[PDB]
């Protein structure tokens, strides 16, 4: 697959957005 495949790199960039909620948890998220 091209998308579903490249979705790994993308989705990955999201996996962070999750852990980011923590770094922002103090930012005033």
């Amino acid at each position: 697959s091209w998308l579903s495949k490249t979705a790994k790199k993308l989705e990955n960039s999201a996996k962070k957005r999750i852990s980011e909620g923590i770094a922002i948890a103090i930012q005033g998220g």
